[PDB]
């Protein structure tokens, strides 16, 4: 089901290789729904290469549009497990502390802050 679960560390590690080599410019992101979640939609897809210039409050209002969330839902972004200190942290800064060892930088999705 999870995309750790789909893939060996090999085959992330390569995937991430390729993306280095043909996105330069952009940041490998993972972004799953919490496995508990009732009320948010699934993403159509997992993988997502963000531009690196983005902040993390610009990639929460892209992800909300791509979820067509409206002005009164609620949606909570986990970094690496864990709440962000801070949404105006470029993702270039967030990759290079939070990344993974295979090199994809993992986010969860919520309704509830309470995960
Ligand atoms: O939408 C939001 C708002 C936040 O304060 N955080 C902290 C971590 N992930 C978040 N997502
Ligand atoms: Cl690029």
């Amino acid at each position: 089901k999870t995309f750790k679960q789909r893939r060996t560390f090999e085959q992330r590690v390569e995937d991430v290789r390729l993306i280095r080599e043909q996105h330069p410019t952009k940041i490998p992101v993972i972004i799953e729904r919490y496995k508990g979640e009732k009320q948010l939609p699934v993403l159509d897809k997992t993988k997502f290469l963000v531009p690196d210039h983005v902040n993390m409050s610009e990639l929460i209002k892209i992800i909300r549009r791509r979820l067509q969330l409206n002005a009164n839902q609620a949606f909570f972004l986990l970094v690496n497990g864990h709440s962000m200190v801070s949404v105006s942290t470029p993702i270039s800064e967030v990759y290079e502390s939070e990344k993974d060892e295979d090199g994809f930088l993992y986010m969860v999705y919520a309704s509830q802050e309470t995960f």
